[PDB]
């Protein structure tokens, strides 16, 4: 038993994480078969970063602009293209390591790991959640452009994401790997916010049953609810109204713990309403929403 | 910036594990150049494991009694050895990946990853800190003994943990790479409890230094203390006390953030005696102490 916030092994993709250097800007890339795929603001400048064409941008370049490096072997750049908001550089070598793989775009409120990397080398490993703003709340320094995000499924990896910026709350935003940014952002210097966020309920509720699963009882009670009521209460509190499919999702954890999901759904709203006063729910103090139905699944099942 | 509990990327250690099998008991092990490593107890049945004599055990085993696979290929055994309460398994193979590796053992209040792993194959990273009472919060599954924590500096692997067992708690329990358990714990189903636990002051005290670092400001007062006025609180909150080794090694912190360590034991102290009053620090609603003064400076030094 136990409940830990958990990534996937990183192995698989870093076989993939090379170094890509234009000019004075050196970040990641992701090299699969032979081509690597990077942010394409490594081509900009100081002065382009404010509101670069980035047409133009790619047009002055020639291949013999791009340094790659996987390790200390560097990658022969023999052509360049940009898919939206991502550069991908073809290579004369076919990546060795390259696992069977998808681009797939995900879904707020869903979840992937990240892999965070500088200079093309590994440095950790962490689990983030795609907001309902589009926004993730990771750990990024700079150089960390091209870092990726995946989930993992058979030997498969779903790649997802690719990070390009930091916004001025700190939280941050990039795009699939077809180069499509998440939420309403552009890849320059300029002002821009994300938009106010909201709670995952279907999340909170994932998590407290894995709260039970885990032997946390104490904010249970015997009242059931109605779904149109606890949406009340939702909007209330800034949390995502509840869905049918959201409690045919949960329908596992619920079976699992003889807890129905308008069961679960009164303890939340007494939560809500009262707090914890002290206590704790699998060591955290707040209600946490990072957790999706598949991820408690995966801890849960064998409890 | 950010500041997220963050894994070591898992793939040096993920080309070592492979799948035991004695008996119906399968487990993992770990593959460094000829020999696996696993815990002695894959060679108990259901009813050793209550008090099981495991030198007489050995002694009637023999090396076709081992069923080692990586992957799909089989290991052939030639040899096997007990060392404490690890068993090696000697194999006629190299594994071609090993990676420059070392055995340490871990102090309590130190940070290390963990690759669970069922069947020989890896499922998730997590971080875990060694407790003071010896015993990790982890997340761990019927089938997970055998999987390792670890920590990676400069591509050699410092393994410190296997994983043995749950205590009746839900915490988790193991030994070294040696064998020797951490903490007064047994390989045996019987009645064992972890001692009486303490918060990780030192580690506290860099957690609230990233907060600084990534603008959670709140919590910052003008006021200094003494080290012996700090250590009459942490007393009575049942913290372990601040040495000046301590206050030495979160000197880096110190200079960056421009807070002397007594400056912020001084907040510390604050946050002890008034709590959050419904503020966050970091995200979470509590004080955290499983971060080190490494773990905190290398996501912080960039900010
Ligand atoms: C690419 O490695 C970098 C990743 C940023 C740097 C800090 N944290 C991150 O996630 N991306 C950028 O620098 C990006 C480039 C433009 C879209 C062209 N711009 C950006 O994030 O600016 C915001 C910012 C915030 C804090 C610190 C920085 C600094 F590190 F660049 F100084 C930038
Ligand atoms: C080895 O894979 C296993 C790991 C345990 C199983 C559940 N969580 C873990 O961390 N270790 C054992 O089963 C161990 C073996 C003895 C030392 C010989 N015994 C043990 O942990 O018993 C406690 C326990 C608690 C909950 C559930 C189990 C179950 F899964 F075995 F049923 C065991
Ligand atoms: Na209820
Ligand atoms: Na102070």
């Amino acid at each position: 038993s136990g409940f830990r916030k958990m990534a996937f092994p990183s192995g698989k993709v870093e076989g993939c994480m090379v170094q890509v250097t234009c000019g004075t800007t050196t970040l990641n890339g992701l090299w699969l078969d032979d081509v690597v795929y990077c942010p394409r603001h490594v081509i900009c400048t100081s002065e382009d970063m404010l509101n670069p064409n980035y047409e133009d941008l790619l047009i002055r370049k020639s291949n013999h602009n791009f340094l790659v490096q996987a390790g200390n072997v560097q990658l022969r750049v023999i052509g360049h293209s940009m898919q939206n908001c991502v550069l991908k550089l073809k290579v004369d070598t076919a990546n060795p390591k390259t696992p069977k793989y998808k681009f797939v775009r995900i879904q707020p409120g869903q979840t992937f790991s990240v892999l965070a990397c500088y200079n093309g080398s590994p440095s950790g490993v962490y689990q983030c959640a795609m907001r309902p703003n589009f926004t993730i709340k990771g750990s990024f320094l700079n150089g960390s452009c091209g870092s990726v995000g995946f989930n993992i499924d058979y030997d498969c990896v779903s790649f997802c994401y690719m990070h390009h910026m930091e916004l001025p709350t700190g939280v941050h935003a990039g795009t699939d790997l077809e180069g499509n940014f998440y939420g309403p952002f552009v890849d320059r210097q300029t002002a821009q916010a994300a938009g106010t966020d909201t709670t995952i309920t279907v999340n909170v509720l994932a998590w407290l049953y894995a709260a039970v699963i885990n032997g946390d009882r104490w904010f249970l009670n015997r009242f059931t609810t109605t779904l149109n009521d606890f949406n009340l209460v939702a909007m209330k509190y800034n949390y995502e109204p509840l869905t049918q499919d959201h409690v045919d999702i949960l329908g596992p954890l619920s079976a699992q713990t003889g807890i129905a999901v308008l069961d679960m759904c009164a303890s939340l709203k007494e939560l809500l309403q009262n707090g914890m006063n002290g206590r704790t729910i699998l060591g955290s103090a707040l209600l946490e929403d990072e957790f999706t139905p598949f991820d408690v699944v995966r801890q849960c099942s064998g409890v």
